[PDB]
């Protein structure tokens, strides 16, 4: 089957299901907020021109030196049978995925690189799962002075100078004057599991989260207190005005997508101090840019065409090939025995679980 890139529709509010927090060796913890960060930035550690170049020579890059599968389901799919085993109930959902995976299949059709949509479909008990191909990542190999090395950590240390471990109470103040020593690190992960939609369909998603804004409610849905972080350069010219539209449109597409409703951007200079920071509601992103609008229409449209895979009973473990190429995206069906078999997309447990479940 085929959709070409290029029909009105509406979007569920988006619910938290769970969250879960993982490292790369082996770490996951379900149901556990271990990893979830709180903000914590004031301007007199701004004022003091933070170099978010600093460290990289002695940044130990975790997420890198792993060797590991980062299109896994595993953890997502362990979050969600313990919310449906807390619950006695399959989830009301007709894929379930990263939104990552949801994001690029977005942006394909608003300037994304068509050759990297590269995912695998899998029909199961009533429902989709779908996985980015790919098991590593590309990191930059260009020594760490270079600025695609710089672009790359200047994420993570923006990340160590704006967050905490804990809520800003519960913080030394030898920490809080010393935020520059604290050791940056990308191994460590959080991530919210959330239930939206789209239309007429529903999704499961999966997605990274980088902290806590103002406070968490240990017994609520804490979609409306996460926010992301990202790091654009400051805008001086034509070209860095475009790369930032690129860049918010890109952040509006990953919290639209599950919810969120905070941005912090932290503008940098060519020399990679940080200037200033400010923060966006992800409402404002919208307003501030008919993209956004078009994607979410597109965003209906995808999903719909990927509803009508087959998902009775004959078509447990049927797998195929999602891809972008020729203005369109297309799927094709595979017949592979081992990849089907196996655990690369969905793991013996989780069939176990969802057969004992029925």
């Amino acid at each position: 089957s085929e959709l070409l890139l290029q029909a009105t529709t509406a979007l569920k509010q988006p619910k938290e299901l769970g969250y879960y927090s993982t490292n790369v060796g082996g770490e996951l913890k379900v149901m556990d907020e271990s990893n979830l960060s709180y903000y914590y930035l004031p301007d007199a550690d701004i004022e003091k021109h933070i170099d978010l170049s600093a460290g990289a020579r002695k940044f130990q890059d975790e997420q890198a030196e792993a060797e590991d599968d980062t299109g896994s389901l595993h953890g997502l799919l362990q979050t969600l049978m313990e919310y449906e085993r807390r619950k006695s109930k399959k989830v009301n959902a007709d894929i379930i995925a990263f939104r990552g995976q949801v994001k690029r299949l977005i942006h394909c059709a608003f300037g994304g690189h068509a050759t990297d949509v590269d995912m695998y479909v899998m029909s199961f008990d009533g429902q989709l799962f779908i996985r980015a191909a790919r098991k590593k990542l590309e990191f930059p190999t260009s020594p760490r002075e270079s600025w695609a090395y710089l672009a790359y950590y200047s994420g993570y240390k923006f990340e160590r100078m704006a967050l905490l471990d804990r809520p800003v109470a519960e913080t030394p103040r030898e920490v809080l004057e010393s935020r520059g020593k604290q050791v940056v690190r990308n191994g460590p992960q959080y991530k919210t599991v959330v239930r939206t939609g789209v239309g007429e369909h529903k999704l499961v998603l999966g997605a990274e989260v980088d902290g806590i804004f103002d406070f968490r409610e240990p017994t609520g849905d804490n979609l409306k207190h996460y926010v992301e972080l990202k790091v654009a350069k400051k805008v001086q010219t034509l070209k860095d005005a475009t790369n930032f539209e690129q860049k918010l449109f890109s952040v509006w597409l990953q919290c639209f997508l599950v919810g969120i409703n905070r941005v912090i951007i932290g503008f940098r200079d060519e020399k990679f101090v940080l200037k200033s920071v400010e923060e966006f509601s992800t409402s404002e992103i919208p307003l501030l840019l008919n993209a956004c609008v078009d994607a979410i229409k597109w965003y209906g449209a995808l999903t719909k065409w990927l509803c009508e895979l087959p998902r009775g009973p004959e078509d447990d473990f049927k797998l195929y090939r999602l891809s972008c190429s020729r203005g369109a995206l297309h799927l094709r069906q595979l017949h592979d025995e081992d990849l089907a078999n196996g655990d690369d997309i969905i793991p013996g447990w989780f069939r176990e679980w969802r057969r004992s479940l029925s």
